[PDB]
């Protein structure tokens, strides 16, 4: 889903304009590819179509993944404050639930080719923070620790520790009530959007 949590306001650096880079043609089977991808993450409100006013571009290519190009972009954007039993759970793609901030939103633009470069193309924009853009790690980061504060208040008998897209879950509880606690943590996680 997406996390009902206030979005970190982000900007780009002073003078600078957003990306407008050329995309690639891609492989048939690469746009009916990020097609369905595409098509379930805007069912889903992680991306929107968008309209002519937005002039930006960013190169997407499907590797079936879609992985976006944000070399330009990241270039463009402010510099972000960069921060026994063991459960190492992965929340890289929990990213996607988390809102990136409205004004940003149109940075993010990218096309999906059309086929033949008959039609004129698919153009959408990220309502969430996409995966390779330069503040992603450190806004998820922050907003991962404020969501976990009440649990580790409830539960200051267990270590949870995050290395980016890892949540390493440690306590020394038997292996049952260790993995109840974990259970207790991924429902916690839920309620707030977060999938694991």
């Amino acid at each position: 889903p997406i996390s009902p949590i206030e979005t970190v306001p982000v900007k780009l650096k002073p003078g600078m304009d957003g990306p407008k880079v050329a995309q690639w043609p891609l492989t048939a089977a690469k746009i009916a590819a990020l097609v369905a991808i595409c098509t379930e993450m805007e069912k889903e409100g992680k991306i929107s179509k968008i309209g002519p006013e937005n002039p930006y571009n960013t190169p997407v290519f499907a590797i079936w993944a879609k992985l976006v190009d944000f070399r330009e972009l990241n270039k463009r954007t402010q510099d972000f404050w960069e921060v026994k039993s063991v459960t190492v759970l992965d929340v890289g793609d929990a990213y996607f639930s988390v809102p990136l901030d409205e004004d940003f939103r149109k940075y993010t633009a990218f096309t999906i080719p059309s086929i033949n470069n008959e039609t004129p193309g698919i153009r959408y924009q990220y309502n969430v923070l996409p995966q390779g853009w330069k503040g992603s790690p450190a806004i998820f980061q922050s907003s991962m620790t404020k969501i976990l504060a009440p649990f580790k208040a409830a539960n200051p008998d267990i270590v949870i520790y995050q290395y980016m897209d890892d949540l390493y879950v440690g306590s020394d509880l038997a292996i049952g009530a260790h993995r109840t606690k974990i259970e207790e943590l991924r429902q916690h996680l839920l309620r707030w959007g977060l999938t694991t």
